[PDB]
């Protein structure tokens, strides 16, 4: 497994027997792991500036790219869906936030908890998102406020990729 | 040799010796692989919940990732071009069709056969777009239909990659 | 290490151990390599069709793909930043220039020296971005020129990717 060393930090795991990372996965420097957090194939967390910070129950999709810059570390609430192939940039995000697939953070941006980013999105850098807000586009925009069972759609997303991370550490065997 | 399982199903080749499939690249659980379909490096095809069915002829470039929901299985038509780092995610795709490097097609999207959907695109969900179109933009639109030169581009296209796909198991060594 | 010869061509070190390369890291065919050109963790560099020319000084982060179409060689400045999952397709690229994370450049583009193009950016087929220039959106536009202070911030970047690639290459170890 790419789990590496970088300038005498290494990641730093809450429960790294609970942790799903696939072979694929590349974790590297000042990275601190969460609980039930799960990293799926060809990710990258270079935690070579700032330090990234994973909160518990979180999952990271295929390919996705998390970095920092010096003044900008990199912070996930707790029970997150950062979807396929997104890029995560010294942005810090509240708990229970879905990052749609392809999506991309900047540096110094604030997204609330409970959110929702629509896949695609571009949200530039500094840009201040309300908790419970659904945000599309590019420039991305708030388009409403979320109700209380699209919520909830969120920490079910979080809770069956724990389980499903679990289940490839048991089940996945070559071929 | 990264084919794996996962729960009792695993990738099956109509013909395998006939499949190139870079090795980095990466196939899981339910993916069904037609004659002569290609498999670039760095893609990613997830079938841990519905099945991911690739047509022959088709050829899945770099870091493609395809994934799916329950309730939206993903088929690709044969002699497809899948452009690089595209994400397909639970959608139907009409033979003949390109998918422009960087595009995402999300849930329920249904494109039609000899389409061209232009780099950095994205197919909303359940959207549906008609046979023989140019499709651009975010969010997509339908700019207008392709003379007869275009869609045999198209062609030429998956002729072309399963040449080349061919070519790299045999002209592919180490440096 | 996957560098890979194909159809005969190899990969050209003009300075090789100057050279940082990620274990992931994927080098094919008619590539030239200048001196301290790094390239980061999933990149691919695709050199089958026609040539793909790194000028030195110039990083390649995480999972950047590069590739030809026949007619149109890649070629890039010296001193560039290439920002996180970038993809340049055929395209020639300006001394000192920054291609921001997840952004496209397509077959024929001309882009300037002394460059920003921000991140989420896509540039079309054959078009042309006079030096100095700030570029964002898809569609891109022009917004307007560099002052001095940012045209420096370019070569700073370039010269601090130089440092940290030779320090990954000293710093880097397993768990
Ligand atoms: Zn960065
Ligand atoms: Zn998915
Ligand atoms: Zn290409």
């Amino acid at each position: 497994m790419p789990i590496y060393a970088y300038n005498g930090h290494k990641p730093q795991f809450a429960d790294r027997e609970s942790n799903w990372i696939a072979p694929d996965a590349t974790l590297i420097g000042k990275v601190v792991v969460g609980e039930n957090a799960g990293f799926w194939f060809g990710a990258v967390l270079r935690g070579d500036n700032e330090p990234i910070t994973i909160g518990a129950d979180t999952n990271v999709q295929e390919q996705t790219i998390m970095h920092t810059d010096i003044g900008f570390p990199l912070t996930i609430g707790a029970g997150c869906t950062i979807g396929h192939r997104a890029i995560l940039h010294g942005c810090t995000i509240g708990e229970n936030t879905l990052i749609g697939m392809g999506a991309i953070v900047l540096n110094g941006a604030k997204v609330g908890k409970n959110c929702l980013i629509g896949a695609g999105t571009l949200v530039k850098e500094g840009m201040e998102i309300p908790d419970n807000s659904l945000v599309v586009g590019s420039p991305a925009r708030v388009l409403r406020q979320l109700d209380d069972a699209a919520v909830e759609k969120l920490r079910a997303s979080a809770k069956h990729y724990v389980e499903r991370g679990h289940s490839f550490m048991r089940g996945m065997e070559p071929a």
